[PDB]
């Protein structure tokens, strides 16, 4: 299948997944430094003021979009009882690294600077799954540098490093949905050159992680990315940041997207909701 | 320290913990088959009807009690928004196996038969930590035998088998609070003879686990009991029971007890809260 055909398939498959009712939805355009960035704003059914979660979909920097991730964002919104803003960052191979990063940070900054539009008085968090988790993590690093004070970061089986060595990569690199071959191909679509492997904006493990927001990092047992996700948690802890690092057993990469039929996914969404309600509201 | 001093040391240190407000608290005495069993009933701040969680404290079958667990049970009550009933089962060595089991099951049957007294229309779950997780699991197995239909079981780093073989026992058997020497000593206090090692009421991994209530099983990375907790999850899964099995990284056996200081414990309490709100209330 072509890239376009797979992008379309993501949207089609999403229409089989129930979309929970939320309080209100609005589609907005965020004025980026390089592009006008579409985003979808979900309000919860409770009354404000709110926290705001800026969410970055996964898809290997190539696939996914606001629509295919609409069911998941609705579910997160109801779980966190918080405004969720799902960001349509530019994709590769049309838009190489660091386009996705530039859009993700620009959106965060604009949300942070415009939070009153959303009655977002309880502050701003970032979160994302897989490649989206990568973008959340990188956006939190970039925020530190600009004195943007985030509340939290929710990293759902994030990609944090180029990896040829972890035991989970070899144990789990075939037979469990996301394969070695996929990982290679996504990296080829996204990166410009081998030198980008030295860039913390691609591998955030490289960065100094002092003074970042407290994190919930979810990994999955049968996931080639498992060990590097746990490494990121450990390096955050070593750098004095509070992190809850949880491995969900018996499930594969992507399981949170399959919450309607993988119950552990629903429970991960419950846990995500709890930590954000705690950090935003005190509970 | 005698058994008495070791008990009093745990009470003392628990006595200094802020207790979360709950709705209301009632102490009751349940007419057991072998003894009168004190239980503390915690109501959430919401109104009913409720689900009911019957909770069994940890402490290696030798320590702990309603008072020393009172802060944890309050925190759980508020998290699950459910009536929580903390059971004062008989302790060893004064009362050998299977005294704890008899009391734990006797309490459960009585609660199940008297659920209207608590406005407990949404059904009954069991839960517990460590030795108490053992008791919860064994209670669910005994309940199945007598056609008592439970909604859920929450097993927090449960003891499920006599163990001389797991990797986690050897990796984590010293230096992480719960040591080989403690495991040995608790078993010596609790059991009557080596024959008791064959009894599923001490090692619930021995039982047929078909048709048991869906489970949340939490394990801790640096815990000698980690692998056998995961084995219980996997054996339940093999037996067609839905289970969410989650390993909390970077923490030790007992971490949920330390929730005021160890933030991962607070987050574990959030997850327990979510799964029970889900199964009782659809929330």
């Amino acid at each position: 299948a072509s890239v376009e055909e797979i992008r379309s398939l993501f949207k089609q498959f999403s229409s089989l997944t129930p979309r929970e009712e939320v309080g209100k939805i609005e589609d907005i355009t965020i004025p980026g430094s390089e592009t006008n960035i579409k985003a979808r704003v979900y309000y919860p059914k409770t009354q404000g003021p709110y926290g705001v979660l800026v969410y970055y979909h996964g898809g290997g920097f190539v696939l996914g979009d606001i629509e295919s991730y609409d069911p998941l964002c609705r579910a997160i919104t109801n779980s966190c009882q918080c405004v969720t803003i799902s960001v349509d960052y530019r994709l590769a191979p049309e838009n190489k690294f660091p386009a996705a990063v530039v859009d993700s940070f620009d959106a965060l900054k604009w949300v942070y600077n415009n939070s009153e539009k959303f009655n977002g008085k309880y502050g701003i968090a970032v979160g994302g799954d897989s490649a989206g988790g990568n973008l959340a993590a990188v956006t939190a690093i970039l925020s530190k540098k600009e004195n943007i004070k985030l509340k939290y970061q929710v990293l759902i089986y994030p990609a944090v490093s180029f990896d040829l060595i972890t035991k989970s990569l070899y144990d789990n690199g075939e037979g469990f949905f996301l394969t070695r071959e996929h990982i290679d191909w996504f990296g080829q679509q996204y990166l410009r050159s081998f030198a980008d492997l030295l860039d913390f904006r691609f591998s955030p493990i490289l960065a100094d992680l002092n003074d970042l927001p407290p994190a919930l990092i979810i990994t999955a047992e049968h996931d080639p990315l498992r060990d590097q996700g746990e490494a990121y948690a450990n390096k955050l802890l070593q750098s004095g940041v509070q992190v809850t690092s949880v491995k969900f057993n018996n499930v594969i990469h992507g399981f949170v997207s399959f919450f309607p039929f993988i119950e552990q996914g629903r429970d991960a969404i419950g846990l995500i909701g709890y930590v954000l309600r705690k950090v935003f509201y005190g509970k």
